[PDB]
């Protein structure tokens, strides 16, 4: 131990935003544990890496491009504009040409170590893929933009070098429970209810004899469990859980990190219910010691099938994920595991059938897992893989065959799933695990995925009692190994981030209820920017929620506090970049109130959403604007250029507290559209970005909003902002929408027409996916939310969905809900007051 290597340690502790060396909050090896482990998949990693590659982080992809975007193709001819010094010119060139083929059709059109960034960003247009293939030229087409790149040498892959380094059966003793303090009413009751828990699948339950509710309550009781121990599965928990009703909780695992039983003295302090989700499945204790409740324990201890079976079967497996099984349905798959294994589809709810609680019936299962061989074939599913990490399955061997699966994902797909995959590590048994190490390897493997992985994980570090020990360890394998580059890049990240949550907090204070933006507050704030910039602000940082762009000095002019509750900061930066195409402003958000991270879960599915309509070449010019929480009810959010409310809009001379008037919307479209045509692109794009909306929300459930947070682009691309967040309608389509469509009150229309056909093509796209957007859904709700339902919350989307149904009656369900919100118009909107 060197110094050196604490000086290390130490800018590693000031990355992640904890302390993985202390040891104050735990009752074993396990952490310290998986950091040792952790090592060998690092090192696997990092030593594999193509140096070269990794220092330029091509964004490509193997998806055909989408035929929408085939046609605004001149005729296989695509033009790239590169530059030198204050030099330029075009190639045309063709869909499939590599970089190199490019970059050689120029040293002929009159060395090697140069190559093709994009202007203004850190992106670059290197290795064997088609220029097509490429996202940025992707992102070019949809926006009807130009392709501007740099040419100069390599970054140095030297500037990304690593720095080396028995029969009986089960009880339990419950001693007692003590607390330093109670008042909440006046003396109620209590007991202790001790769970034996699998996959959230309860085993076996005892409870204690009630005692009334005193500061302290000792019992002193053993409890007998039916279960064996040679018969308790790896990966159970002790689930101990204090009722009146449910009030405190803790688990402690029973099977060790070396497959010991668990045995001897705890004291463990335990969380607090605040008035079914993956907080309740921690194995961490509260590190409140001084406030916290705490309990205490001791541990001494062929064939055929005939027809309609194979029906009833396939029957079953049919089914969606939230279509509950019987017994029947259970006792039947168990029996035909064997015909089972023929379809992938089957395995969450066969291994959801599996008497994990008998030994004899585990070592069966893992007989049958031996025989993977159809499953190892199949087509990777996403959807079906997710489903096997939820917290239906804590089972090693099973969750393992889902990771196997993900091994295939491209990068690409990776980041469209990132953000779940982290949070799935809260459904995981042990902080050592399949998933963590797949993480872990892909966020090594590629700079970009690396990157959002590195926020992701610190977001919840912040901010989970019942996680951060274990996100820790795992952040930290990762910043071991991801390059002194990155590093760098993070620390500046995370010194401006904090800064930033100083002044946006100092802010808040400095302002009540009072709506209004006094002077002597925006003082402040024009002040505070100067005294930062100046100290302390470093020359560039990298933008969070968009890595291409750095970030340098503030316009100050520009910046400003935004005049609601929440009196979140508006940040305008200069682009550090001194190559860019343009002058427009980088622009930030900062905001303390709201859990920033339901909304990035929210953005997320968005994506998953349009990424589908890819699939069946729609597109619905959605904007999934940046998101990224920091720390405890506190984040940043990407600035849209050119947007504004529609509330704003209405508050024209139609002003506050009388309007809304129908047309009004129409004219600042053409008041701020240029030409009739420009216009017309204007009418389309809205027509789109309001079917898209309109269909994402109703299957969210979030499709009812008062219009201050609606937004719309001055390109005429609308677009739902702050989830937040948290007499019906199903969806934002208000009579002002409706005319530019040009239809009010009850007419139809070209274009509402279009926006109708639109919808339901949408609408039924995501249907054909229905079980990956219920998993998602589902563990979405699990993951990142206040109260929810293990069955209703999360049976909402079935039904969305219109599980059941041929393709017709959903198209009809949901030309119905348009017809609601028009009966309805202006209703809920004048209802908020
Ligand atoms: C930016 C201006 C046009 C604005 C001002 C106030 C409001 C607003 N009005 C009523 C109620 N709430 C409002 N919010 C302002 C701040 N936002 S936010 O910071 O959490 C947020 C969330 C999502 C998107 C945005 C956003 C991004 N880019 C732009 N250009 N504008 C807004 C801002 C919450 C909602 C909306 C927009």
């Amino acid at each position: 131990s060197s110094e050196e290597s604490q000086a290390f340690q130490r800018q590693l502790t000031a990355l992640i935003g904890y302390d993985v060396t202390d040891v104050s909050n735990v009752h074993d090896d396990e952490l310290e544990f998986t950091r040792r482990g952790l090592v060998t998949p690092r090192m696997a990693e990092v030593a594999s890496r193509d140096p070269k590659l990794y220092a330029m982080h091509p964004w490509v992809t193997s998806k055909p491009l989408p035929e929408y975007l085939w046609k605004k193709i001149a005729n296989n001819c695509i033009f790239i504009v590169i530059h030198r010094s204050t030099t330029s010119q075009t190639i045309k060139v063709s869909p499939d040409d590599t970089p190199g083929a490019i970059l050689q059709s120029f040293f002929t059109k009159m060395e090697q170590d140069f190559v093709l960034r994009v202007c203004g960003r850190d992106e670059y247009l290197v290795g064997e893929t088609p220029i097509k293939n490429f996202q940025w030229v992707r992102h070019c087409l949809k926006n009807g933009e130009e392709i501007h790149v740099v040419l100069d040498t390599p970054p140095d892959p030297a500037l990304d070098e690593v720095r080396k380094e028995c029969d009986r059966k089960f009880r339990v003793k419950i001693r007692g429970i003590d607390i330093p303090v109670l008042p909440r009413n006046t003396d109620l009751t209590v007991f202790v209810e001790a769970n034996i828990q699998h996959g959230q699948q309860v085993l076996c339950q005892r409870r204690t004899s009630p005692k009334p509710f005193t500061e302290e309550v000792l019992w002193n009781v053993w409890l007998e469990f039916s279960i064996k121990i040679k018969d308790l599965p790896k990966g159970a928990l002790l689930n101990l859980q204090i009722y009146c009703q449910l009030l405190y909780y803790v688990n402690l695992l029973l099977i060790d990190h070396r497959f010991l039983l668990r045995r001897g003295e705890y004291v463990l302090h335990m969380w607090q219910i605040s008035g079914f989700n993956a907080d309740k499945l921690t194995s961490a204790t509260n590190p409140d010691k001084e406030n916290s409740m705490s309990i205490s324990i001791l541990l001494d201890n062929r064939a055929e099938m005939p027809n309609q079976l194979r029906k009833q079967l396939e029957a079953i497996i049919a089914t969606d994920p939230l279509n509950p099984l019987t017994a029947e349905d259970k006792e039947l798959l168990w029996h035909f595991r064997y015909e089972s294994l023929k379809h992938p589809k089957a395995y969450p709810k066969l291994f959801s059938s599996v008497k994990w609680g008998q030994q004899e019936i585990v070592a069966k299962t893992y007989q049958l897992l031996a025989r993977r061989e159809v499953w190892d074939q199949s087509a990777l599913d996403v959807g079906l893989t997710m489903q096997l990490l939820d917290c239906n399955f804590s089972d090693e061997n099973v969750r393992a065959i889902a990771v196997q699966k993900l091994e295939s994902l491209e990068d690409d797909d990776v980041l469209h799933y990132l953000l779940q995959l982290v949070q799935a590590v809260k459904f995981e048994p042990y902080h050592d695990s399949a998933l963590a190490r797949f993480l872990l390897k892909r966020g090594l493997r590629n700079k970009r995925i690396g990157h959002f992985l590195f926020w992701f994980l610190r977001s919840e570090i912040a901010q989970s009692r019942h996680y951060q020990q274990r996100f820790a360890v795992i952040l930290e394998a990762y910043l071991r190994g991801c390059g002194t580059a990155m590093l760098h890049d993070f620390t500046q990240q995370v010194q401006v981030i904090e800064m930033l949550q100083k002044v946006t907090l100092d802010i808040k204070s400095l302002s009540a209820e009072k709506y209004d933006v006094s002077s002597q507050v925006i003082s402040q704030l024009k002040q505070k920017l100067e005294n930062l910039q100046n100290s302390q602000l470093p020359e560039s940082f990298r933008v969070p929620y968009d890595p291409g762009l750095k970030a340098g000095a503030l316009a100050i002019e520009k910046c400003k506090v935004m005049a609601s509750k929440k009196k979140p900061l508006w940040l305008e930066f200069k682009c550090a970049d001194p190559t860019a195409l343009s002058n427009e402003t980088i622009g930030i958000i900062f905001k303390h109130g709201d859990d920033l991270r339901q909304d990035m879960l929210i953005l997320q599915i968005l994506r998953i959403m349009e990424s589908i309509w890819e699939t069946e070449s729609l597109d619905l010019c959605l904007l999934p604007y940046g998101c990224i929480s920091t720390g405890d009810k506190i984040g940043m959010i990407e600035i849209v250029k050119d947007a504004t409310t529609i509330a704003k809009i209405q508050q024209s001379t139609v002003g506050n507290t009388g309007a809304f008037k129908d047309e009004v919307l129409n004219h600042w479209l053409k008041e701020k559209s240029p030409t009739e045509e420009k216009f017309q692109a204007a009418v389309e794009r809205f027509v789109y970005s309001c079917a898209g909306y309109c269909v994402a929300t109703f299957v969210l459930g979030i499709g009812d909003r008062h219009n201050d947070n609606i937004m719309i682009t001055e390109t005429g691309n609308l677009f739902h902002i702050d989830f937040g967040h948290i007499e019906r309608v199903p969806f934002v389509l208000t009579p002002d929408f409706l005319f530019v469509m040009g239809t009010s009150g009850k007419k139809t229309s070209p274009h509402f027409q279009k926006f109708q056909d639109i919808c339901v093509k949408a609408y039924l796209a995501l249907r054909h996916h229905t079980n990956l957007l219920i998993i998602l859904f589902s563990m979405m709700l699990m993951t990142g939310m206040p109260q929810l339902t293990s069955k209703e919350d999360i049976e909402y989307i079935r039904d969305a969905l219109t599980v059941g149904k041929n393709e017709e009656d959903a198209k009809k369900y949901f030309l119905d809900q348009i017809e609601v919100c028009r009966d309805k118009g202006w209703t809920v909107q004048f209802n908020w007051f």
